[PDB]
């Protein structure tokens, strides 16, 4: 349908200057033009940053980022935050406004896990960093002065499908305590003749073809995708009975509209209670893009994503 | 598409042992229903109200109850709130936890008009008492100890067509000036045979015959149903650039759905700067009913619609 103005002055100033399709570039090619999209002057709320590793995972080590509302000493409730842009793509740098408006609208410290990308690593590396992380934060909670009780998880995109495996890992595990969970228009699926990846093959911005390229750097060939560690729609009301309250945000305009809004709903039948909102007029990535970041609709899910944070947090 | 549970145990309830339709009771009965329905003892934000009369609109006096935080005497921001429920029912009671929500969580002032109501009054009473004491407010803040400079209008379902029609008689006359507006589930057009209308006929809740009575309680016969302050889907870009920053929020199952949809979009096509967003797993009327307030759809849009009135009104 269509866009708001400025989110269409975006698309169409993209068509005119005629970039390389994404999977005909290399991955640090790929990375380089996000990374540049992403280095504007731009408003940003104030925050103490840290950059550190934590000697967990299955490589032994995760890079990670620890945002605080600035000069704030306090004992805070914390968010494990999974980036998104294709598995391949994305860094600090990327998501940098959107994690510090989540920081500081949740008043909540947040670990950012610069988890490893791929195809340099393939599935599930960073699903099993992403875990690690989480797991880590909970158990030493006075060297991070965090309270491990008031832990949320949240991600965006593929970093929403990380969301969703790392509460359904937490599941199976036994832990950790998991307090709300958010996902911004995340993957849950890999079919893409649904209704939306077949409305909106062609875009604006995401397409069939860039995400069959993402699944491909993401996942070893001929991998059953169907496992619900990689596609969280197929999880059993089993898996996700149990999981923590969710937010979840989707695109009017976007191939993986569908999956999201589903995965939403199987939630909520398995007795979850889920908080799902369909933001008209705009595209995937909308709360992350710095073009779109004065749009109504980024402006609208970062606030609601910010209080509901905030709410779960301290309420 | 499948309910959130607690609001499918409702529609089940109604489905079971609901009694007639709506639309086959005298407006007395109909009118009875809601209050009914509504009267529970339910938890509900901390208020200080007067009920009063303003000697203005179209019978010479609009009956109004004015609600503030508790206890809070400052010179406030003012919201003026257009109830829905078909033009035949509805009233302070059956509103009254929904906007105490929205004047503690906006911090301001909120001027409910008791409009006349249909059948007994027809169109254009309501619309003309609605446009009268927004006008009022703007010209006796002293009187009511609030900033005019920071006044905002909002309603729910006709209550959201009153909202879009005050909004344009405000552009038509010259004034009072609108900081923003907001619309639950408006009704905008009186298309029955629409894509959710077709969907959604035989509900949840509220169905395509219950519609076609309430309009025909509304509307004298024979009148031209085309015209904006009826329709106002049928403004034109000229009425309609201009109007205040909107939040246009809709529900999934809902005959009114797309009508309130393709508002938002003429609004947006007009240059108004639009926040519009949709609930799934949620039916009409659902930030009003008491029945659905602790469902997530219901706590998410009350939430959004106050803090967005919030920024509006002290940003
Ligand atoms: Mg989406
Ligand atoms: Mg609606
Ligand atoms: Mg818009």
């Amino acid at each position: 349908p269509v866009l708001e103005p400025t989110t269409q002055k975006f698309i169409n100033a993209l068509s005119a200057s005629g970039g390389p399709a994404i999977y005909t570039l290399t991955p640090a090619e790929a990375r380089d033009v996000l990374s540049g999209a992403q280095s504007g002057e731009i408003a940003k709320p104030a925050v103490d940053i840290t950059d550190t590793t934590f000697a967990v995972g299955p490589t032994g080590a995760t890079k990670v980022r620890i945002i605080r509302p600035q000069g704030n000493t306090d004992r805070l409730p914390v968010i494990v935050y999974f980036h998104g842009a294709g598995w391949v793509m994305g860094d600090t740098g990327t998501h940098d406004r959107l994690v510090r408006e989540l920081s500081v609208r949740a008043n909540a410290a947040l670990v950012f896990v610069d988890y490893e990308r791929s195809p340099e690593a393939r599935y599930p590396v960073a699903i099993e960093q992403d875990y690690a992380v989480t797991k880590y934060v909970a158990e030493h909670s006075e060297q991070l002065n965090v309270d491990p009780t008031r832990l949320a998880i949240a991600g965006d995109s593929v970093g929403g499908n990380m969301t969703a495996v790392v509460s359904l890992l937490a599941q199976e595990r036994g832990g950790p305590d998991i307090t709300a969970q958010v996902l911004f228009y995340p993957v849950t699926d890999a079919d893409f003749d649904n209704g939306s990846y077949t409305e909106f093959a062609n875009g604006p911005w995401l397409t069939k073809p860039a995400m069959d390229w993402f699944w491909n750097q993401y996942l070893p060939e001929g991998i059953d995708r169907t496992d619900p560690k990689i596609t969280p729609i197929h999880a059993t009301s089993e898996q996700l009975s149990g999981q923590a309250p969710a937010l979840v945000i989707t695109a009017e305009n976007d191939v993986l509209r569908d999956e999201g809004e589903a995965y939403a709903r199987k939630l909520s039948q398995a007795g979850v209670d889920v908080t799902v909102t369909r933001y008209n007029g705009t595209i995937h990535d909308f709360v992350m893009l710095n073009v779109l970041a004065d749009t109504p609709a980024a402006k609208g899910a970062i606030a609601q994503a910010g209080q509901y944070l905030h709410t779960a947090l301290h309420g």
